[PDB]
């Protein structure tokens, strides 16, 4: 069928002057002579929004009311009946649809007040940091819908490093670099516009950006300070040496921040250590040791700096490590006397062809340890067991009261043990304690002798046990060599050797007789030497009866 | 079906911001996929004037190409199609009316330059004098085409006596009565405006009306002041006695200002005839009878005057007839003399005994007319055909000269007629004629005498006629008594009187033999008068041929 001519109306405008907007009418009325009331039903009329069109039952004309909006109702779909007295259609129903043309009535409006992105430092261009959005409630596809973002001011704004995208809201990194430690945050505020995207004097909607610049580590860290030296004490320890203040541009706190150290050179000798100070950025180093003025040791020593993080493949290979000097001086302080050693040690003989009671045998000079000099003092001897030396109370010289015996009790690992003292003169009078190692020389004056020569065994016993003793230490005593002699003659044969020592001997007399014997032997020292006495062994065989010791008279 | 919602264009403007000004379609293109070709005809397109509209063949939509005006093509009723490839209809065609709007694009023009009319002279109010016209070619039943006339200017503009209704044009007369005497003609200059009848300055058309007020009779005419006096001369006839003016307020020349007359008293012997000078409106009164000065000197007399045309209800009864006084004198003139009586009757006697040959019998005695005295004249005189009379020149008396005879032939009816003439004496010869009739007395002086007393029939007649005759007048001749005397003796008997006329009778002879006769008659009178001579009449008998006359010889004197 043919199809009704739609009708067109603008939105928000008064449409008062365009009524009657449409009209339907039927012909049956005229020419066949019925009253026909007319009526339409639809969005406007019968469903919502309600009031906005009406009709008159008789005329069939139609009617605007109010004010249209398109952002509400895009169009009304209506439909106009022609109906008889009862109720009845007399015409088939027909569409009347009515357009409603858009206008450019609502600005473009942001998703929100504030946006919020980050991008890192040193970024390559064209790098997408973020993207804004707005909405324009107008007519899709049309200019009415059309946003153009555009960049209003930017801080610091010069230089630019940011591009807007006015279609799409995106916004990029320029071909110009981004610097952390140039502008660590820009807020900037954008604008949407609608239409054909003109700047002009018009107000319309904006919002803000903030983009925060993320830290790389693209900065190498540098010494502030002006003088470089360390200061300790003497006999010192866990005490500052020095604070090397240290400057990073990146960001404070971060691990690209934080100063990191380490020794090139000159503490193998492990007298310093160094830790950063995180909150001054200080790498402090203090004595771990104590050092003495006098021996004049040079603690002098090198040092590396660098981040406790890596460092930006920006910047590598353009960072050479260079150790950084730093001398140390130190204090002297008044010590008062000391010893050059604390232990001496003097070697003395046994023999009477070198040493001899009475001869020096060195000194223990007292010496002012801060000038070095001999100092004026009052020495003094000590525990001195069994008095083997003279000390002079005012030169110090040593010497002997006695000839050294290598074999007296009082020598221990072959040597003689005596401490001494030494007080200075004027105040404060200080006491220090010396040392002297006595090692005597151990010479062969002592020869294998039997502990028991003469004793007496049992008829059942199976062996004797034969014993010796040189009081000579090694190699002056070692093994010895035991001879048994033919004296008198036949008897070397009776007393048979079956098993020896080091410093005993096992003996076994064959035919087994029942008496007493006077066995020799020449037990003989490891240098070959022998006791002038004659080694001689009185053995008794005696009957033991099991339990008794001999038996008696029968 | 459903009737097409039309579509409506301004007049005058131009259109093409509207196009496309319309659109048909069929949805059984989309539905069925068949090509499908629209097309319109009508009023504008396929009928005069053309291309108006012009459409697409394949969307339907329609455009309006060049500007309208309604006043040409009020509106266009065309009608759209729906066609397939081959040329029938996939849709009924439906109706679609294109109305024009109008505008006020053209204004009200009158249907003349200038209008005439009448009203009558204090006409009761509201009488429709006339109606005047004009015309708006823009849409009827709109303010556009509603037309509001009205009076500009008018003259004399004061005061307010017309008043034209504005929306019909029509032209009354308001309470304010018309006097024509006042105004004769209203010369009215008049305006038409479109719209709402609002009075600005555009220049809008105008026309001018000129109103005539008719005259009607309401105001009575007025003579002078002055006394009017005539005089007329005596034995005068038609002649001017005086001029009446008269004054009349109303319309010069027509009959309501038209004096009239009519005589009130003094014209009883029909002496005067008065007639309207249309010109000077003058009662004209001349003199249509001759009159006497001896007998009349003052011919004194009244009329009243009036309106040719009746006097109009309004001023009736107001109006009362006063007679004006015409005092005329007649004047004397010389008329010289003249008789007291044309006519003088005189009796005369026959007979002796009385009337005498030469005795005085009367007198013609002139008189001066205008003393009364007797005037010295010579009289004479006049057809006296037989010489009766003699008449003195110096006296008038009058006298016979012979005795009178009524027998007489110059004698008619017992009269005898004779004139006579005076001349007078002095400067100049007047001459009058008199007339004198003589009536004379019959005396019985004749006697019945026989006209033919010798007589000859004839033999074969059985009566003869024998007739007598007296000359007198009655009853001196009358019936006459006859009488036959036996002289000679015997004749008595046998002529025997067989019947008598008046004046004759007839004889008859019982012998009747052949010869003369001798026959005496006494004829006596109606009186008793008889002839002093014998009364004889001579009878011939003679023998006749049975035709006429006598046959034989010597009864003709010589034949
Ligand atoms: C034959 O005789 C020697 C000599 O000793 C005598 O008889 C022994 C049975 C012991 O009673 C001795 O006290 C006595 O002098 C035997 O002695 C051996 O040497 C010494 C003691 O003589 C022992 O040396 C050791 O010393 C270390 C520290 O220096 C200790 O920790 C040990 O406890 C021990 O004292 C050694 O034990 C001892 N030998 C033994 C007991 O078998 C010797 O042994 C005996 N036989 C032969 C074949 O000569
Ligand atoms: C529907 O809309 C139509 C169009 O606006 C309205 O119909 C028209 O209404 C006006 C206003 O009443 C009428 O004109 C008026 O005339 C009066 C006096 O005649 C005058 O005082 C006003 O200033 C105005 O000029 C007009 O005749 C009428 N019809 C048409 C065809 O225009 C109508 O009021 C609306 N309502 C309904 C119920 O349809
Ligand atoms: C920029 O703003 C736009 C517009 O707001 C965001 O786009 C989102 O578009 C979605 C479509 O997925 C819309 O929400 C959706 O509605 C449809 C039907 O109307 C529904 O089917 C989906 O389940 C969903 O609800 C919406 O218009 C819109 N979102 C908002 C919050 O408005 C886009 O995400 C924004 N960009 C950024 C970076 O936030
Ligand atoms: C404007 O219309 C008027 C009135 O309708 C016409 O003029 C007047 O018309 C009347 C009616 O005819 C005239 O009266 C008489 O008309 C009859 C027709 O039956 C005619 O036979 C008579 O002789 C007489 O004319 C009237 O006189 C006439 N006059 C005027 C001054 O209007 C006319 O159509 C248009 N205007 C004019 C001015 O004519
Ligand atoms: C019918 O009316 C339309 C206007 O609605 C005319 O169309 C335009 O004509 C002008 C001049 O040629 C141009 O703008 C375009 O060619 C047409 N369309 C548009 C959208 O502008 C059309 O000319 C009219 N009459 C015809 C076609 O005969
Ligand atoms: C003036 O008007 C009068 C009255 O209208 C006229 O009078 C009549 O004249 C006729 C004709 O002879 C007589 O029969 C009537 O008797 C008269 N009537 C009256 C009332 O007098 C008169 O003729 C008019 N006179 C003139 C000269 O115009
Ligand atoms: C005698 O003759 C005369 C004339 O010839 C006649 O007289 C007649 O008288 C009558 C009166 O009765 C008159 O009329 C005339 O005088 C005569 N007759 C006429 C005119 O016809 C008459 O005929 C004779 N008389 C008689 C017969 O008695
Ligand atoms: C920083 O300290 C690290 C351990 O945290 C240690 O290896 C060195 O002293 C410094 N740097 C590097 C790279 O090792
Ligand atoms: C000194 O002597 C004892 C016994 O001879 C021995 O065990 C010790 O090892 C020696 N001292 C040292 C340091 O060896
Ligand atoms: C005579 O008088 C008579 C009678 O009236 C008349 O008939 C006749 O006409 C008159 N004739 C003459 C001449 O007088
Ligand atoms: C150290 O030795 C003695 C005691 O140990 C003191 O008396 C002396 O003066 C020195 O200070
Ligand atoms: C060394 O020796 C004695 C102890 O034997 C100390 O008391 C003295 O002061 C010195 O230091
Ligand atoms: C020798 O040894 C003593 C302790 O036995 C020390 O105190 C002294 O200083 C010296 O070195
Ligand atoms: C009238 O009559 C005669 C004519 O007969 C005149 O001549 C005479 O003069 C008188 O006037
Ligand atoms: C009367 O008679 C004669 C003629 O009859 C006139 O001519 C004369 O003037 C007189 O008046
Ligand atoms: C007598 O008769 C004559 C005519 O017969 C008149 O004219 C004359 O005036 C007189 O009256
Ligand atoms: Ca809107
Ligand atoms: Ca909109
Ligand atoms: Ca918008
Ligand atoms: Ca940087
Ligand atoms: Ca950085
Ligand atoms: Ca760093
Ligand atoms: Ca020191
Ligand atoms: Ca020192
Ligand atoms: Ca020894
Ligand atoms: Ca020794
Ligand atoms: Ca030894
Ligand atoms: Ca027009
Ligand atoms: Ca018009
Ligand atoms: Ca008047
Ligand atoms: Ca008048
Ligand atoms: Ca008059
Ligand atoms: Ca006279
Ligand atoms: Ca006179
Ligand atoms: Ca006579
Ligand atoms: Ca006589
Ligand atoms: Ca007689």
């Amino acid at each position: 069928a043919w199809i009704t001519a739609p009708v067109a109306l603008r939105e928000g405008e008064d449409l008062s002057k365009k009524n009657p907007i449409a009209k339907i009418h039927s012909d049956l009325a005229e020419e066949r002579g019925l009253k026909i009331t007319y009526k339409y039903t639809g969005k406007g009329i019968t469903e919502p929004p309600f009031g906005i069109f009406v009709f008159n039952k008789d005329t069939g004309e139609l009617n605007v009311t109010s004010i249209l909006d398109r952002e509400e109702t895009p169009f009304f779909l209506l439909t106009g009946y022609a109906l008889d007295a009862r109720g009845n259609n007399v015409e088939k129903p027909l569409e009347l649809r009515i357009k409603v043309l858009d206008i450019n009535d609502n600005e473009p409006v942001f998703t929100q007040d504030v946006f919020v992105g980050s991008v890192e430092e040193l970024s390559a261009a064209h790098t997408l940091v973020m993207k804004i959005n707005a909405t324009d409630a107008d007519e899709p596809n049309t200019l009415n819908s059309k946003i153009s973002y555009r960049i209003v001011s930017l801080e610091p704004a010069y230089p630019p490093v940011f591009y807007l995208n006015k279609d799409t809201g995106e916004i990029y990194t320029t071909s110009v670099t981004l610097d952390r430690e140039e502008h660590s945050s820009y807020t900037l505020t954008v604008e949407a516009r609608d239409g054909n995207g003109e700047v002009t004097d018009k107000p319309v909607k904006q919002a803000q950006v903030q983009i925060r610049i993320l830290d790389v580590n693209d900065n190498i860290p540098v010494v502030e300070n002006k003088v470089l030296e360390g200061m300790v004490e003497e006999n010192q320890v866990n005490v500052e040496v020095t604070r090397i203040k240290v400057f990073d541009a990146d960001e404070i706190g971060s691990d690209n921040w934080l100063a990191n150290f380490t020794f090139a050179s000159g503490n193998e000798g492990g007298y310093f250590h160094i830790e950063t100070d995180a909150q001054t950025n200080e790498g402090i180093v203090t004595l771990i040791k104590e050092v003495d003025y006098e021996e004049m040791k040079n603690l002098d020593f090198s040092v590396i700096v660098a981040n406790k993080a890596a460092f930006h493949k920006s910047i590598r290979s353009k960072y050479k490590p260079t150790p950084i000097p730093i001398k140390v001086k130190v204090k002297n302080v008044k010590e008062g006397i000391h010893f050059k050693s604390s232990v001496i040690s003097i070697y003395v003989s046994e023999s009477m062809d070198r040493s001899s009671k009475g001869q020096i045998i060195g000194n223990f000079q007292a010496f002012d340890e801060d000038t070095g000099l001999p100092a004026h003092a009052r020495y003094v001897k000590l525990e001195d067991r069994d008095n083997w030396i003279s000390v002079d109370s005012v030169t110090s010289e040593i010497k002997l009261a006695k000839l050294p015996d290598f074999e007296s009790r009082y020598v221990q690992n072959g040597t003689y043990t005596v401490k001494i003292v030494a007080i200075s003169e004027d105040y404060p009078r200080k006491t220090i304690t010396g040392t002297v190692l006595i090692n005597v020389e151990d010479i062969n004056d002592n020869c294998p002798t039997l502990i028991e020569p003469v004793q007496t065994i049992c008829h059942d016993a199976e062996y004797v046990n034969v014993t010796a003793e040189d009081l000579d230490g090694h190699p002056n005593s070692g093994p010895f060599s035991f001879s048994v002699i033919d004296k008198p003659p036949g008897m070397a044969e009776k007393w048979k050797i079956a098993r020896q020592e080091s410093t005993s001997v096992l003996l076994q007399q064959s035919e087994k007789k029942l008496g007493r014997s006077e066995i020799q032997f020449l037990i003989s020292d490891n240098q070959g030497f022998s006791c002038p006495e004659k080694q001689v062994l009185t053995l008794t065989v005696c009957e033991c009866l099991h339990g008794s010791g001999c038996r008696e008279a029968h």
